[PDB]
């Protein structure tokens, strides 16, 4: 259950109480982003209920990428209680994303 993010729900999703929230900044044309898309879907199932995964398309929501100073995609930002706690820049394997999630559980 990955959530599609935009101006309407971004703040609602990242402020979810007692969740780790992972936001994937991506675009349709971005090869490395496509590579990690299925990894994110798999982890969203494994951690359903504990971790929320949101997708932020930077072509559609450039203001949001700007706000968080996203200089490169793919970038995954991790939030806890509405604040950025970590980030993973680049196209990493499942284990790297999994360990970064577990750090915040």
């Amino acid at each position: 259950s990955v959530v599609q993010l935009n101006d309407e729900n971004f703040d609602e999703v990242i402020k979810k109480n007692n969740k780790v929230v992972v936001v994937d900044f991506w675009a349709e044309w971005c090869g490395p982003c496509r590579m990690i898309a299925p990894i994110i879907e798999e982890l969203a199932k494994e951690y359903a209920g504990k971790v929320v995964f949101g997708k932020l398309n930077v072509d559609e929501n450039p203001e949001i990428a700007a706000k968080y100073g996203i200089m490169s995609i793919p970038t995954l930002l991790f939030f806890k209680n509405g604040k950025v706690v970590d980030q993973l820049v680049g196209a990493m394997p499942k284990e790297a994303l999994k360990e970064r999630i577990k750090k915040y559980l």
